[PDB]
């Protein structure tokens, strides 16, 4: 029997959360909670600025019709505590608004029917898994947290690097394409579509939760960008073993082939930025700007769709703990 | 008496040059060249999306009147064999029109009354030369390279560091604002204006020209962006001594109020790009952004207009070279 | 004794008030209400992305000083009714939240000191003024509203044109640039800054406000595109008199030297919108795109800036009820 | 057999005339002329930025195979003179360069093989047609205009609005989207990606080309804006008969099912621009935003690609003008 699922929330990450799932065959989204009028709902699953159009349908008695996906219930709820999605049998709920990123308050999805709780964001006191990275070290956990996606981005590419050449110390600075986004922090106030916006985002911290060996010896920082979509991670990595441009891309190539297949990939063919819009992976590695200077150091950029790759390591996850 | 210098090339450079060397009382702008109408170049002296308004006029005669220049005039020969600067009697060229970007080429600039010239961008075969880095290696080459405005934000910030900490080893991303950017690279056939494009950009080279100690421990990229002016330059640094955020710091701090007053400032004050747009320094340093991991690695970001700051060293080195 | 005001809400245009305002003799700011930390919302004053940098300390009793406003207390009260300017004995609030746009809620201010407030936007069931439209209709109210931007700068030249030639019809379409701006309508669901998004905007009843008897005759629509600040407005009218392009020109210049002097201006110097950028008037009519078709057609185009000349007019309101 | 057409020229319109006749079964792509290196524009045919990646490969013997064209040559010669399609037995040539926009200089085509040449622009003493308004007109002309993008959009609209309702003047507003865009007029000097940018474009004289009727009822003008590829019209006009809102769409709606199908599209969805890349259509009217004053006038919007609409009628043409 497909996995049953419940999306709570139609932003950016709800909505692609949708359309993925859409498509495989081993889930069968149940229900939908959005804010949204149903007929908003429909018109914004169906129409997209960057990713396009995408087929969906009314059913008569008003359920959606999408994939494999043929009966999602449709809520509008904004109360964890009076949302119910009993009606529509749902076991795991991707947790998408925002609003309840941390144990305690997505705990409250845990009635009824929902056995487990994905939170699509750094959430605080929550179990944090990456795909291919360290969601083999689940333990049946209710709640966990995918991370963000320059964490989803960044961590494939540290732990290839670090098993095949060790990492001693690393520097990662993302350029963030933050069109479609949507503290302390002064910078925060200001206009982010005219401005490069430079930001302080815990790497160290996030990294220590899925490569704790590595979290103390990484940092770094982001650039939004006034750009949608297609973001760049930049790694500027010391190693314990010597390294030149044709062995690093050999280490990621036999990577992508093997342990990370399907979640990183290589770009031969010298693309820019748009060339990756809706790519399904975590990173794409740009092949022929590796470089190297000394024995020990290298540069290593990947592109990622801050949105999709995400969203499908998403649906993985759930397959995943799903089992 | 003033430095008689006349600009060839009214592209955004040779704009900027006209505006600043205008503002400096030790500087006579003699004659300008131009494929533009006299009334047109007029309206781009005086009208600029970016960097604003500017006071310009028309004399009686048909010179232009630019604040201490009141006497310049205006030019239209492509031909550098046929040009002629000798009716304003210019004594310095300097060369804005990409079109001569060689030793050779420039060449044709030196007879009548030309005794020397600047060229406005890395050219072949010819002494560069950097203002607050090697500047004061010129010995009376009567053509030179002001470099480009990459070369010129890396280089001050290298030259610093490598003084207080010693670079074993550094890796450079330029994050290179193209809006207003008027090769056997396949990327730079795609559209600048939806893409960011990773290119490679001859780093190591540049800086062997003006710090030769570090162009062979030193390498880098672009990642070319389409927002206008405002760029960074993104510095991960291997030193042989120890450092922290706090010692990095110092160090930039204390060039800035001595050996590159002037040329190099700190942001304390926590600004986004557009804040720094028209500022006429080589390099802005994020003060808040510097990081340090283990004991030996620092990043180092900083800000600058890639026209301003470039055309304030363009007249800085202009004034120099008169002695 | 300068007129005593109080702004409520530091967003784009609250923030645009206090600089305009500060530059008046005959006013006095003597507070600023808003949700930022007191150094967040010097900073916010100090730094703009579009307008560039402006002079504001901070007073050892930490009261701003701001060109001629040298004593401004800073309050932090969201609750309208808790909200108390009595410490300043302001007289006039400028309303620029967006919380209160409508006499109701914004009777809300009259209390204590106040005796007048102006609202930043259109409001419900509000007396609605134009300054040099109907301003002069005025007949001490205690609450107005100040309409929007883009009636500001459409209304003053339909009454120009109407007291000219007779409108019989208008069709008006503004081009509203949208990157700073901070419904049953679905397309506004949609992402602003990847798209063009035509939008209905109620043109009709806005011109009613301040034109009645032109109301009934115009008609028109909004298309947001993602430039910051500078819009246009785009008119094409039949009117009862016969038109050159000649004539509706010199009725334009006209109204520029007399009744709309400060206003309404008009570039005879061939610009394009970034040029206007800041620029304090309502509209600035683009003199050599006027065109005239048949006996009896026109058409017309303005820039204004989206903020300054509405700030403006807000400001020149403020004085003007004072009396 | 198919029609045998080459294409000669590879900037946007030429990709793009390329992508669509390897789509038509009853044409032949023969040859293709380049600046380009081949694997340059193979890259160029795979990989675009706004309309996404399309299937393409070389042939062992180094010609192309694109969809239903198996083996086209391909060919580099910029001398009109000198080039020669012989090889490749061409009969029409697609004329996609712009330095040949006249009858005199593109008769040079009329040599061996070719009998037909469409030029892809405007071209001075050269007839011209739109595919729906006047290409039933065309009587075995050899060298012909497909006109522009803007007049493919406007005319249809203006044809079945007069047909109607007969229109007595006309006033049209484009807002061209030129990022992808690759005079006498001052401010075609202006940063093309910072502004808005009113451009006069002889709309006039365009219509009367293909409407001579109608051509000195109509003028207008065009804004170009720094978006992508999709455009609008917006026309205002003045009628004999009178019309509601209803009617209009009646009108338009009933062309689009019979006389323009396939030509002029309506969007009843509420959709924005982005929806509207790489649409085939001509013009796609926006239902829901038209809008009439008065008893006569109306205003009418309707978006397009300004590159895939023009060339879908592009090869409309040369399978018509192959009978």
């Amino acid at each position: 029997m497909p996995i049953r699922i419940a999306i709570n929330g139609t932003g950016r990450i709800g909505l692609c959360a949708i359309r993925v799932a859409s498509q495989r065959k081993d889930i069968e989204i149940v229900a939908i909670n959005s804010t949204a009028e149903l007929e908003t709902l429909l018109h914004l699953i169906r129409h997209d600025s960057v990713h396009g159009h995408f087929e969906a349908q009314l059913n008569a008695d008003r359920t959606l019709n999408i994939g494999h996906s043929k009966n999602i219930l449709v809520l509008s709820e904004r109360d964890i505590n009076k949302l119910d999605f009993s009606a529509a049998n749902a076991e795991i709920i991707i947790e998408c608004t925002g609003k309840f990123n941390s144990l305690e308050a997505s705990s409250a999805h845990l009635k009824n029917s929902v056995k487990k709780v994905i939170i699509s964001a750094p959430a605080q006191n929550t179990p944090t898994f990456v795909y291919g990275v360290n969601h083999k070290n689940y333990h049946n956990e209710s709640v966990i947290s995918n991370a963000s996606c320059t964490t989803n981005a960044s961590a494939p590419l540290l732990k290839i690097l670090d098993e095949a050449f060790k990492v001693e110390n690393a520097l990662l600075t993302t350029i963030h394409s933050y069109t479609n986004d949507q503290h302390k922090d002064i910078r925060r106030a200001r206009a982010a579509g005219l401005n490069l916006i430079p930001t302080s985002t815990g790497v160290s911290k996030a990294i220590s939760l899925v490569l704790p060996h590595l979290g103390p010896k990484v940092t770094g920082l982001a650039i939004r960008v006034p750009t949608p979509n297609v973001s760049l991670v930049d790694l500027s990595l010391n190693f314990k073993k010597s390294v030149s441009k044709a062995s690093v891309q050999h280490a990621l190539k036999d990577a992508c082939k093997h342990a990370f297949k399907g979640v990183v990939s290589i770009d031969e063919e010298r693309l820019v930025s748009s060339d990756f819009i809706s790519s399904p992976f975590s990173a794409i590695v740009i092949d022929d700007q590796i470089m190297t200077i000394g024995e020990k150091n290298a540069k290593v950029l990947a592109w990622y769709d801050n949105e999709m790759g995400y969203s499908e390591r998403l649906i993985d996850m759930a397959q995943y703990i799903a089992q």
